[PDB]
């Protein structure tokens, strides 16, 4: 792969605000972008050189981004793999078709992080409703209480049920319409941590710190970096798996691996995203290269760039819900970014999205600061400030 130099056309599929930070770590460094993205208002396709406004799987649109684009990338986890295969037919295309393919199904996703090597939490397949009516109680009962999850489609903990016995699995199984699913066990979680990497054609790879991480109504609410209870040896384990996947897989791009730590102290790997993910946000303010010009680097045939953390940081994701402080029911009320950008240690990240809905990303204030302890509670006081906490 000869290299893809600086002032060429990068085309990305998706158009959120992944897409858009793309852009800006690609045009920094004098590369235009082209953004496939259907909707008009497309965060990324606002900033982007080019935005074509197309489905994802349309024929035309995807010939015109890959005679334009030297290689092309996606920020989209649940993009068809077909839309990936189709484009790689004329240019380069990092990650791989069937690298998202096995990222984005649940279970492909386990079996293939169990076959690196790297354990995942206990689940029974359920591939049908003909399969699943098969299966004995007590094979479910194994994993239950648990959460039956849809393979494909799922994000922010939607396409999830909880179910405490076998008939509310197999309720559950018919309220996801009989999907192919997995069932998995509820684990005893002390934390969550993400390992992000980024490898190249070549094999060659770096990897960030550990990312420790907490949701609330399982989407991601803020990261805390470098982990403060991953210890050198856990962080060394999580890092490995995480490079032990993407060789595997004969990974190009970056990789975002997320673990469970039980209370036991044991590694859990929960999934993986085959892109640049929320988790890594703070590295734009916080270390050498971002993972969005990983992103570039990598599916340009560039060289790696170096993942040094200047700064201990902390990442606060912004929901619409900040706009509503009186209840979804009541007027929107746009938050008080001039306080905000007043604390020192803030960096504010806004999408340019135009409507606030609960439960939307917004953006997101990474808190950059000498000590880890100034960027946490530089964090608290605008998670109250923004009535994220109390
Ligand atoms: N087996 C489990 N045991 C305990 N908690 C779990 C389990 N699976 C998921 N969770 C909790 O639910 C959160 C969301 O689940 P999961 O990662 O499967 O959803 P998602 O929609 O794919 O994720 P994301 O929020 O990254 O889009 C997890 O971070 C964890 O907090
Ligand atoms: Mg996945
Ligand atoms: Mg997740």
């Amino acid at each position: 792969h000869s290299p893809i130099l600086p002032g060429a056309w990068l085309g990305m599929v998706g158009g959120g605000q992944l897409g858009r930070m793309f852009c800006f770590a690609a045009q920094a460094m004098g590369y235009r972008v082209a953004v496939l993205d259907p909707d008009e208002n497309s965060p990324a396709g606002a900033v982007a050189d080019r935005h074509l406004r197309a489905a994802y799987n349309d024929e035309a649109s995807l010939t015109e981004l890959a005679r334009l684009c030297a290689a092309v990338s996606t920020e989209f986890e649940n993009v068809p793999a077909a839309s990936l295969d189709f484009l790689a037919r004329t240019t380069f295309v990092s990650p791989a078709g069937r690298c998202v393919a096995v990222a984005q199904d649940r279970i492909a996703e386990k079996r293939f992080i169990a076959s690196s090597g790297v354990t995942v939490a206990p689940h029974v397949v359920i591939e049908s409703s003909d399969a699943l009516a098969a299966l004995d109680d007590a094979k479910l009962e194994a994993v239950l209480p648990g959460i039956l999850k849809t393979a494909r489609m799922g994000y922010d903990g939607k396409g999830q049920i909880r179910v405490r016995n076998a008939e509310e699995v197999r309720e559950a199984h018919a309220s996801l319409a009989g999907v192919p699913c997995v069932l998995e066990k509820r684990l005893p979680l002390k934390f969550e941590v993400s390992a992000l990497i980024a490898r190249a054609a070549s094999g060659a790879s770096v990897v960030y710190p550990l990312a420790q991480n907490t949701h609330r109504d399982g989407v991601l609410s803020h990261t805390i970096v470098p982990a403060p209870d991953a210890s050198p040896t856990l962080v060394q384990q999580a890092q490995q798996a995480a490079l032990q996947i993407a060789d595997k897989l004969g990974y190009v791009g970056v990789l975002c691996v997320e673990f469970f730590i039980l209370e036991d102290g044991s590694l859990v790997a929960n999934e993986m995203a085959p892109r640049p993910h929320n988790s890594g946000h703070y590295t734009v303010d916080a270390c050498a290269t971002s993972q969005f010009e990983q992103q570039v680097r990598a599916m340009t045939g560039m060289p790696l760039g170096d993942t040094r953390q200047h700064s201990p940081a902390v990442m606060l994701n912004i929901l619409g819900d900040v706009w509503f402080p009186d209840g979804p029911k009541r007027p929107a009320v746009t938050p008080p970014w001039q306080e905000v950008a007043a604390m020192p240690a803030a960096r504010l990240h806004l999408y340019g999205k135009e409507e606030a809905r609960c439960g939307r990303k917004m953006g997101h204030v990474n808190f950059t600061a000498a000590t880890l302890e100034e960027a946490r509670t530089a964090a608290r006081d605008c998670a109250r400030l923004l009535h994220i906490i109390t």
